[PDB]
């Protein structure tokens, strides 16, 4: 099931996302979407994109339909047919993404925080949690 | 067991994360967690973090020049005898939010500014596994 929620105030400086899953032994790839709007396609705060097929972790914002400049993480902290826990922190200048006990890449805002409305985390992917705190 | 204590690499700023994985020792009395603003022994602390098993309750409090402020308390005791935990301490610009296992706990707003915390210190009757500051 893909999971998708609300954030109808905002995303603070302080707001955490956690992520609890399972990487599918077939993945190919998965996302987490902190979106501008309830549309497909609205404006994307983050993109966090692991492919497993490609052996990338892609980062990027989306403004008006288009990807801005990408950016990549330093090797794949998934693998296939295991589980995973994923830390999204944001702070006043980007959004730290932690995964399996370590700090992974750091990503410079280019969308305001506060124009956050929206958690999407869809794809080849199992959750057994996804919880803001 | 061993305690924690850790120099800040970016001090506290609105988006640090501290997580402590481990477990309460069978027979436990209390443990704490400390975000202390100096090194020396009865520095000012901007959180004072303390559950007690002993008298089943949870502490959260501030301590400047010696001398605790307002006290508040969670609900209940999320913490056994015997038993893992793992407990978050994220610091907003609002205040602290302690995240216990699955669930939020309580919110400490501010009292010292967050300016002044430089260390982490986490001990008493805890048996530690990891601590990440993020
Ligand atoms: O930036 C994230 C989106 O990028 C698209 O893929 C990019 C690809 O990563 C890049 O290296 C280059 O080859 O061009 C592609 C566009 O054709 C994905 O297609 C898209 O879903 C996002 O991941
Ligand atoms: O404020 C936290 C500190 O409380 C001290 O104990 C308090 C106690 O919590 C309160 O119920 C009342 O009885 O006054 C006590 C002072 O004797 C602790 O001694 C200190 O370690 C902190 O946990």
């Amino acid at each position: 099931v893909p999971h998708k929620s609300s954030l109808p105030e905002g995303i603070r400086p302080g707001t955490v996302l956690r992520i609890r899953g399972l990487v599918p032994p077939n993945a190919s790839r998965f996302h987490v979407n902190l979106l501008c709007g309830e549309e497909q396609g609205s404006d994307a705060a983050l993109h966090f994109n692991p492919r497993l097929d490609t052996s990338e972790v892609v980062f990027n914002s989306k403004e008006q339909g288009s990807w801005g400049r990408e950016e990549r993480g330093p090797g794949v902290p998934f693998q296939r047919g295991q589980p995973f826990e994923v830390l999204i922190i944001a702070s006043d200048d980007g959004f730290k993404a932690v995964v399996g006990a370590a700090q992974y890449h750091h990503f410079r805002h280019r969308l305001p925080l506060a124009r956050v409305r929206l958690v999407e985390v869809g794809g080849d992917v199992q959750l057994d949690s996804v919880r803001i705190f």
